[PDB]
């Protein structure tokens, strides 16, 4: 290892005994990393791992999956720091203050999250406000994630304005397929709403002075039959997508909730209530499958970035073998730390020389 043991076994067990909250935690390194203290590491450093995807050129298939820089307050020191792109959001058109708190939970013993954060955002002006210049040229790759309000009326309409508010300065941008877990804006939950949020949404990007590749973010938990219509109508001609990422987090079990903190829910006697999103190593097997499952309806025709559970070499390896072409993380840069995005990197280009 050599400098990537020092945070997965001094460094970060000792930040989580100082602090207790996982959120607090977050806050505080993105703080970190919006003022540079954060460990550059040097680009051009895997000259067989640089891609081109979206005709755009990567270091390396390895960036930082979407919630961490919700604001685009630290996407710089995180392209400094190895990854090769971030995805920025998720920003809604009105900042937002998300569900009550404690929202985040630390699963040590699996290397695993369970949060139920409900887009906290500062809203498409302050964010994109910090993304304008784009100050990332030459430097990586930037992609929003849009979403809804929680209060809003026409989520589809959220949606359209997150495109036209980011489709100038984004390099890509994400929508997020709604999870069948609550009714929770799972008003888009059938075939035909994904279809015209779709349409209007291909509408509004064909407006922009370029084509911004529009990408479709879904959950590992649609069973086969809602899986090939998403794929079918994000492959349709009057409503075809760029790409698709696989995937977001699975709903946590009770017993799952329970070992980290996340179950019970202070002041919630029900007993159907959504815990939280269960990401890290225990998503690996699953989201990979649900890869790999995607992959093969698509039959290759979009690219898609593999996300979920990734905490070495041999996982990213695996997604891309399975039919991704970039991959993300999120959980691991947790419990690894910033060496985490060239560690894995470094692992793939062993992998491949055999
Ligand atoms: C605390 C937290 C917040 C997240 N916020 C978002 C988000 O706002 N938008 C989104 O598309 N995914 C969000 N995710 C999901 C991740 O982007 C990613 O899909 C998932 O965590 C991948 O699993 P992994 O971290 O184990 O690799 C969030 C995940 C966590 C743990
Ligand atoms: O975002 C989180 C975070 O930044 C933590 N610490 C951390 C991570 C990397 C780093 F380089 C320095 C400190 C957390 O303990 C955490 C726990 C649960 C959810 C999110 C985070």
């Amino acid at each position: 290892s050599g400098n990537e043991h020092f945070y997965k076994d001094w460094f970060l067990p000792t930040a989580r005994l100082l602090v207790r909250d996982g959120e607090t935690a977050h806050n505080l390194s993105v703080y970190l990393a919006s003022y540079g203290f954060i460990p550059h590491k040097q680009r051009n450093s895997f000259p067989q791992l640089k891609c081109k995807v979206f005709g755009l050129e990567f270091d390396h298939p390895i960036g930082l999956a979407a919630g961490f820089d919700k604001d685009g307050k630290a996407f710089m020191g995180l392209l400094n720091a190895g990854f090769s792109h971030i995805e920025v959001g998720t920003v809604t058109p009105n900042p937002q203050l998300g569900n009550a708190r404690p929202r985040i939970f630390r699963w040590t013993e699996k290397e695993a999250v369970v949060n139920r954060c409900g887009f906290n955002s500062d809203g498409h002006d302050a964010v994109y406000e910090r993304l304008k210049d784009r100050p990332w040229e030459g430097r990586g790759v930037i992609g929003v994630n849009l979403g809804c309000n929680k209060t809003s009326a026409d989520p589809t309409a959220d949606y359209v304005a997150g495109v036209r508010k980011f489709g100038e300065v984004a390099d890509y941008l994400v929508i997020n397929v709604s999870s069948p877990n609550t009714p929770g804006l799972r008003s888009l939950q059938t075939k035909e709403k994904l279809r015209d949020l779709l349409s209007k949404v291909l509408a509004a990007r064909n407006q922009l002075s370029k084509k911004t590749p529009i990408l479709l973010k879904i959950s590992p938990d649609e069973n086969d039959q809602n899986l090939k219509d998403i794929v079918e109508v994000a492959l349709d001609s009057k409503t075809r997508i760029d790409g698709m990422i696989i995937s977001n987090t699975t709903l946590t079990t009770y017993e799952e909730a329970v070992a980290c903190g996340a179950a019970p829910i202070p002041g919630n006697n029900k007993q159907n209530v959504v815990y939280g999103g269960l990401s890290g190593r225990p998503l690996f097997e699953k989201s990979t499958d649900c890869l790999r499952k995607v992959s093969a309806l698509t039959k290759g025709a979009i690219p898609l970035i593999g996300v979920g559970g990734i905490s070495c070499g041999e996982d990213a390896l695996s997604k891309l073998n399975a039919g991704a072409s970039l991959v993300q993380l999120y959980t691991s840069f947790v419990y690894q730390g910033p060496p985490v995005a060239h560690k894995v990197a470094r692992e793939i280009n062993k992998l491949k020389m055999t």
